[PDB]
């Protein structure tokens, strides 16, 4: 159907969970998806789509950079006509009250790109996930009872920063992680009419040196239950 | 104690409701609150503390315009130790679904304007609301059950933009309304470690033309609740 | 007749002088003006309209920053039909050759606001007083005999600038003192083919700490024979 | 070794191919290699090692956009130790005398993101492919006896990009063809005084609509050659 | 003594007028000056020192755009310690209302160009001519009474300007004429505590289709009359 | 036949070389064309044309700076219709590993001036040079067996740069050296569909202190038999 998905209109569920890696998806739709079927491995991205408690859901990855997911997330709104994309992966941690193996809901998120100026007449666009992602993921949060922060994320075009300053910066703001999509995912939303979230567990702290399983699947029970209420 | 105000700390209440003109800040003090008494009136801003369902709060005008707004905000957060902020008032519709009259709670703030660039390394800032405070707002709206929209705001810091081109732009990505100091009031909170929230009535529709009591006192409503939920 | 005036075209004299503090504004009016109208006072701005020796001219708050006074100038130039704005007020010295209580007239203004970026397509607006009243302000300053120093101010978006090197920068050009408005002022000016100028009185210095009314006065003298003299 | 190469110092080749699309550095390696072992599978990034005509060399993926491909690059040159990197790939043709199935040989790339301006203290730094890999790749066509079009690349961080006419801008200063990579590639060669360069086959054409495997067997052969070159 | 001039401090007045074209600058030597003496022609630059009415005066040649002007200026200032420099040449009308032929008298220039936001932190620079020689250069047209209107000026970087809308844009600002150096020119005599002035003569309108020496020759007699009086 | 050339069409050759001291273009002429004729002396820029080894060769300064080279090259390619520009001559050494009276190929510059983001819709624009040309002038340096190096130059808009950091950031990145117009020229010769070059003598090095006729003279003999190549 498009130079980057190789399913049909339909092979997706109207909710998809995103993962940088592609094998990470691949993990998730064989451990909590029932009857995962591959809809499509166009660049070995993993899209699956199965079953949560009953209610059809689909995992793909979506590689690295704003670029990168903006090219799915725009492809499966558009063409697969999905509604619902909550983002689910690690980041790493700026604010120094923000620990490894905590799990962080953005309610938005900065970024460095040049993307949403783009997009926006050479504007600020606030880049805010959806309200109503935000809440599910909350509540899921809430009614899981397993702790969640939620506030600023950020969207690096640079893992490897060169501007040292930055992640000083961003504490001071308390911005909470560093990942490379989410400033990219909400736009697209928006535009399409649609929803976007994102959820991640610090793989590790930028500003000093600091298991790690259960914090992702903590992560992960409380995507899929948000996708269900969803 | 500051160059716009001649309260000194401990005149403010931890919590301040801000709106733009100064005399419905004194309006707001002579009909909400009860023994409402004036503390700051440096350039007639009306700044006014009293109490309401016994506890303390303040109200004060913000002047137009991110420049302005921000000048109050860092004085109240910084010197008074001001805690929350929330911004009522007024705003003009964007999107084609939100009409005069509707209320509106912003979960965060695009911008034309330069400050967020120059305070965050020219890079984008998400000026977002802080959660606590879009909550407390919309729990306030559901408890008292009144309708109101929750979404992006944009603050301009051209009231008649030249850019005639941007309205379009904002309603295809669904933008909710325009104000002009939300943009900045949240990145000051942020920086402070405090808290700041917007809810605002159309009082015009910008894309088309189309009592206003009500849809005002009822936003106050909700504002005040929400100041006792925080 | 606008959003933000409640006057009718005829109210205002073909000069307005303007300064941000509203209260001013009344006390110039009560000082200066001889039986002074109150024409508009949407959001206590204060708009008074009296005559100076035997002259129509009016007087009216234009608050704090850029896109405040834009606010007010425009719908002044294009609705009341005014011809000349002359803001008055105060500023903070930059070079440290200006002393606390001096007089600056502004030959220009610049800016770390994008308001001049928006409307000029993105390029370097000089920011400039109109020559007709630079020469009206300094030829009054000449009769009257009062010391006034002629050169470059500073609009800033930022009273508290997160830029602290940006104040040396400014002292290495030679800026004379930094304001908030006639920045965005001189472009509207130049729009609505009509006149601006600005005159202030340097309330404090900002590289080093350093009666007050007399040099008030004398900018008022100034800027009220300037008045007649346009 | 890195959070994203599982491999360590001595596994990778000097030289190393990357494309976007793992499966098909996977199909490469398979194809061209001989006895090639997988170093690195990381986020199912197919990193291969094997040898062409006697010398080492490997290929590997690096997702799509520049974000993706500098977190790959980077860390092949400086923990790696990698010297040259040759992006082989698809591409889309801009200008009107390209054709699908054509080979274009970058000298450069342009780009709409903002990293290169980031790195560059905001000025023009111009991604420019390593003299040495544009003769190797010239020389080892010309041997071969091989078309190939030389010229401008731009590396987009919109494959689906709302700007509309920058295409026909691109067209008319002559942009060969565009792709997501290569204008992050180039300058982090420079960086770490190492070599990078580009070669891809059009699989489409942006301004209007036009056996695909003799072409891309062809591309590979001038860079397998250039490879052992260099 | 320097990279672009031979002279010797000393060699030059306090006063220099320039021009682009050095054919003109030795021109306005031979013409106007007494017994002028060739102090510098290093790349055919043309610098002469002379005198009028009996005082110090040196022309030469400032090659085109605001690079060129800003390597002898600076060097002038700097160097030579020259005090005041008077740019005197042609221009192109912009505003309806100012012809060929007609004498312009810049209070400012506006630019496309990036040096003054590299100079000042990004910001907006208001590139102002010294008030003091607007003043000399407009007493010198009235005592001569010689017509010539003051205003925006505007330093292109573009003769040949790719934004075709720009000239109405300016023309609704009311920018009076364009030239290629007064932007660059003003900003450095500010930084060296200098003075800096410019003075044209339309020699074309750009916005639409309309002896030449008279206009030249009154022009050369403000400058030479402007230089006395300072 | 343009404001800054009298010459006529087929007055110019189809190639052009261009240095930005007319002087030094008058004694190329003088020393390496035969029967050469001055086709052009508009603002004594110097434009001769003759034979090299019997074929029709133009040489012709070009002032300091994008801007002035802009001009000039822009009438060239579209009004003389010439179809190559090589510019000859000086530049700054940046890299550690560069030294005084090095020869200079530049693959390509990059800028701190703004022009090429006015040309490119805010882009980056990778100021490329021809590989045609690159390649005649790397020939012609085997050839001769002139040792050359080959690589990134830098158009600077300030020959006195403010932002002494960029010298070092430059020579970590391995800019060559450093001029005032390629970057503006390689844009110009594209959208033509013309050739540009360049090649120069280091005549010092920025970053440290370091006969200069041999060294100038090399360079002549690679660019006039590159210029018979082509
Ligand atoms: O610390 C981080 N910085 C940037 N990205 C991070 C970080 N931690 C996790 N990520 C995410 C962003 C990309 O999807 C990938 C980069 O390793 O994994
Ligand atoms: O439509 C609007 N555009 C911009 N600002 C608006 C609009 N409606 C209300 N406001 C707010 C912003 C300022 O505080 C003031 C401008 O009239 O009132
Ligand atoms: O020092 C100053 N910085 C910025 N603005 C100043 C300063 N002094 C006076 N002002 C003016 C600008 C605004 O109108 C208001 C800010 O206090 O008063
Ligand atoms: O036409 C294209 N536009 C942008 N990227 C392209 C095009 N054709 C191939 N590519 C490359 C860039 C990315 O690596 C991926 C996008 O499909 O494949
Ligand atoms: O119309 C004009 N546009 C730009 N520059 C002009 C114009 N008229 C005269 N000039 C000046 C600027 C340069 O010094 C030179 C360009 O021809 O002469
Ligand atoms: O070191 C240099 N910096 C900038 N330009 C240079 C340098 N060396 C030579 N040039 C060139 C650029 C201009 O054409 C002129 C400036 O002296 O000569």
């Amino acid at each position: 159907a498009t130079p980057h998905n190789s399913a049909q209109v339909g092979d997706f569920a109207e909710t998809v969970l995103m993962c940088g890696d592609p094998l990470r998806a691949k993990l998730i739709a064989e451990t909590y998806l029932e009857n995962p079927k591959l809809v499509n491995n166009v660049r070995g991205i993993q899209g699956y789509t199965g079953t949560y408690k009953g209610k059809p859901i689909s995992v793909m990855g979506h590689g690295m950079g704003l670029p990168s997911i903006c090219i799915y997330a725009e492809e499966l709104y558009s063409t697969y006509k999905v509604k619902t994309i909550i983002r689910v992966g690690t980041c790493g941690a700026i604010d120094m009250d923000i620990h490894t193996r905590d799990i962080v809901i953005f309610t938005s998120a900065g970024t460095n790109s040049k993307i949403n100026r783009i997009r926006f007449m050479d504007h600020d666009y606030p880049a805010t996930a959806s309200f109503d992602v935000v809440c599910a993921l909350v509540d899921a949060a809430k009614e899981l009872n397993i702790p969640a922060k939620v506030g600023k994320g950020f969207s690096t075009d640079l893992f490897y920063n060169p501007q040292t300053e930055l992640a000083q910066l961003m504490n001071k703001f308390h911005f909470l992680a560093v990942e490379m999509e989410s400033a990219g995912l909400f736009p697209i939303a928006d535009l399409y009419g649609a929803r976007a979230g994102c959820i991640c567990t610090v793989s590790d702290h930028i500003l000093h040196h600091e298991e790690r399983q259960n914090s992702f699947q903590n992560m992960m029970k409380i995507a899929l239950e948000a996708a269900i209420k969803l």
